[PDB]
């Protein structure tokens, strides 16, 4: 809407914190420069017990797509190990 040519790392993120902070498994989204660490709490139990299919799109371009049911501790920190750039990030299923 607007933040694509600023920060990017703005409320698109946190709508996704309030989103994926549900109450199970849980990713945080945190940047820097040129390094995505998204934590996962809930000691990386995963979010829900079903079959959702998951995704991140880093400007419109496919990061990485996972299931809800899945340690999302595992799932996170495999996209950190990556140390991404990525700016402007849609974490949401799909």
């Amino acid at each position: 809407d607007n933040q694509k040519a600023l920060e990017e790392q703005m409320n698109s993120i946190n709508s996704v914190n309030d989103k994926l902070n549900k109450g199970k498994g849980k990713l945080s989204l945190s940047m820097n420069g040129n390094q995505l660490k998204a934590t996962s709490s809930n000691a990386g139990y995963g979010i829900s017990y079903e079959d959702k299919n998951w995704g991140i799109f880093v400007n419109g371009e496919k990061v990485y797509t996972f299931n809800e049911k899945s340690t999302v501790g595992n799932i996170s920190n495999d996209i950190n190990k990556l140390n991404i750039k990525g700016p402007y990030i849609e974490i949401k299923q799909i």
